[PDB]
């Protein structure tokens, strides 16, 4: 219908190989932060059949047992037997970690007052918020994440014991335009692909995915006779995890954020401490966007920020309200200037970014969940 | 001023460690395609001090010497001596490549007519085009790429022999809003960081970056007394390449596309054959967007498509013209339906995607350059 459009977002499960890497990178970050709140961490993870490799740079006073940290993260995910394609007990864990470059350290944080630390890199970052859900996230991505979480729940509780940890989901919603804001109308298409054991047949899987997964997550009001279902569309997914597809940290950046809505500056979150603005400034930009929506200044908003390595203040700040505010971009920028300080050395304090809660962010999206500091709106003064 | 806003984009050089990985992944893809046009390639690359690791899945009739292909790509980039932090002659090249999963193969392409091959994965992809430049790309990202290309040119011609291959640039432009389209007004901020030798001083570098790099790339009409320059803002960048920062394939997806403009579905391009719609459908979506702008139907346009693994036709198609077309989204969608076939097995034919030209795409952006097939607009019938 006129004034409507489709939008699609995807999500992946905890055992998707890229997501395994994000979770391991953040388990390593958390392990360091538990002993050294000021650890400098830049931990990439790579996963392929039988292998977890850590590559990157860490300067920290912590004593971390990488073998134990990696294996415990893989155990949590559920890869605990060679029949599943990967086993935390018996996989190879390889470590290629060096200190942070002294050239970066001297230009970013050495001999600097914490509030005045430089950005750990240049880059651009965006924050986004939409009033279409209470949590201020797009419905497409929320539903896609919840479908993966449901698969993991039914795997872990033994309801569907043929499930394995690697999964992907995709949701297409038809939206109505509403003066710049968007209103979900119906779910147009759902995709679910999930790794499974050798014994279960396709019909049993398709029936369970519709009845026990989709119906348990997606409100019936969004589903109708025209909704298209692609359930196990490849027909067979026994080989999975890193054995089926090499994974890397920071290869699910759109799943981690807004499912394609808003915008993205390209930076990966996992495996990085607060001085890496790819993460901290994106979290702060989400916090600003959500504060503008919860504060009633707009219904839908996009915030861009950018930095130069070694420089504390952002180089640029931009706000686009999609036509959903009575205030101009200039007025919203002035409100943001009066209420937020987007230097990394201040974001760390406001968002408590030395706390070891990062592994919890590394599956099911970094935003719209669990009342993390960047999800608690700031009361705005103007 | 009212009706203006800032936008920032970045780019990186050929020796940035993530970009090294993209180029090696695509050198491996091209090597396979030279012998087997139907090679199934999913080659991830990881780079850290002294190491190139290939991890992924390849099923191909080609006989490829990975040691030679990798080392030749690194030689081209310019890492040819231990003084530069990396040397193609003496680095470690490790290979963890297996066949493509037979479960993926059977669900995607085995026993399928080429035109009717399934998408190689689920996912979402976007195309974007803007009339602000002749090549239909945002000025921010074009300038950022050209600044890196200029550094490589002056390194290779011996003008600035202290330059090394690893670089990053960032450009902020102030734009005027123009009925949904955008008009560049001025360059607000430029960042340049580039790896250098131990002998050159900061003042010599800053002067050269302004006079021989910025002035040689950015038209003087965009630069004024208020333009901010952050040139070598870290103060020292001797350690660089993989030694300074671990690189991975598909960690520069925003640099590869539109510099943050438009939208991105999350997929990486490099190291993948045409059946991986993360690449082929994004190229086709750019081709559609550019065709709509060059055809005079809009000034600025965003196209979303999405797929399910094993299914040939896209699940969804959406078009947003930013208010720059007299035609509705419905009319533009009908034009696209009548003029394009976005099945991967048809995109391969239209865009000649079995040709080994991929290494050429893997630095300086995949779009707006060199009249690749996706940059040559299709004449539209309606
Ligand atoms: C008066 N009015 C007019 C409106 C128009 C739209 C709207 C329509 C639309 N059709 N196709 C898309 C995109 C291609 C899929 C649309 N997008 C859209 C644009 C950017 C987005 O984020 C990121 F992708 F850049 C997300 C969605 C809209 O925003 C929404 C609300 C409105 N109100
Ligand atoms: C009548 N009219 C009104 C217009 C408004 C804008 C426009 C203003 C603007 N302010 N801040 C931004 C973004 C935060 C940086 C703006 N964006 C924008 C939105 C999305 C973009 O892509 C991707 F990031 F999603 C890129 C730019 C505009 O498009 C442009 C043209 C117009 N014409
Ligand atoms: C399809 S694979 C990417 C392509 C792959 N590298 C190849 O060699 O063709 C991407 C993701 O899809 C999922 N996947 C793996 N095997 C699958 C299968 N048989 N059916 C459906 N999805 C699968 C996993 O989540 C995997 O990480
Ligand atoms: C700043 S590093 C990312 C952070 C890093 N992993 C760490 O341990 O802090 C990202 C990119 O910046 C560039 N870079 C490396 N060393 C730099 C330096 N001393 N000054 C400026 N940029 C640098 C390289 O292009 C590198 O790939």
């Amino acid at each position: 219908e006129e004034g409507t459009f489709l939008f699609t977002s995807e999500s992946v499960g905890e055992g998707h190989p890229d997501k395994i890497c994000d979770q391991i990178s953040d388990a390593v970050l958390d392990a360091h932060l538990q002993q050294d709140p000021d650890a400098k961490v830049a931990c990439e993870t790579v996963a392929k059949t039988g292998m977890i490799l850590l590559a990157g740079e860490i300067t920290s006073r912590a004593a971390v047992d990488y073998q134990k940290v990696v294996r415990e993260a893989v155990k949590h995910i559920g890869y605990d037997d060679s029949s599943k394609g990967f086993d935390y007990k018996t996989c190879n864990v390889l470590v290629a970690l060096e200190q942070q470059s002294p050239d970066i350290a001297q230009g970013v944080h050495l001999d600097r007052n914490e509030e005045d630390i430089g950005a750990g890199d240049q880059g651009l970052m965006f924050g986004y918020a939409t009033d279409e859900t209470e949590e201020c996230m797009p419905l497409t991505i929320v539903l896609a994440h919840k479908l993966n979480a449901k698969l993991a729940e039914l795997r872990r509780n033994g309801t569907l014991p043929w499930l394995r940890p690697d999964s992907k989901t995709q949701v297409t919603v038809q939206y109505m335009q509403d003066r710049g804001a968007v209103l979900p109308i119906r779910v147009h298409t759902i995709v679910i692909s999930v790794q499974h054991d050798e014994e279960v047949c396709l019909d049993e899987m398709r029936d369970a995915l519709k009845e026990k997964v989709i119906k348990a997550v997606v409100p019936a009001k969004y589903l109708d006779e025209d909704t298209i279902y692609h359930l196990q569309p490849s027909g067979r997914f026994v080989i999975g995890g890193p054995q089926g597809d090499a994974g890397l940290t920071g290869r699910k950046i759109i799943v981690d954020t807004y499912g394609g809505w808003g915008a993205h500056g390209g930076g990966a979150f996992s495996g990085k401490d607060y001085t890496k603005v790819d993460r901290s400034a994106a979290y702060a930009a989400r916090w600003v966007a959500k504060s503008l929506v919860k504060g009633g200044l707009c219904r839908r908003v996009l915030v861009q920020v950018s930095y130069a390595i070694g420089v504390s203040h952002p180089l640029s700040i931009s706000i686009f309200h999609y036509g959903t505010s009575q205030k101009s971009e200039r007025e919203l920028l002035e409100i943001v200037k009066k209420n937020f300080d987007l230097r990394p050395g201040v974001i760390v304090r406001d968002l408590d970014l030395k706390k070891p809660i990062y592994q919890r962010t590394a599956a099911y999206g970094h935003f719209g969940r669990d009342s993390f500091p960047w999800e608690v709106p700031k009361k705005l003064k103007y």
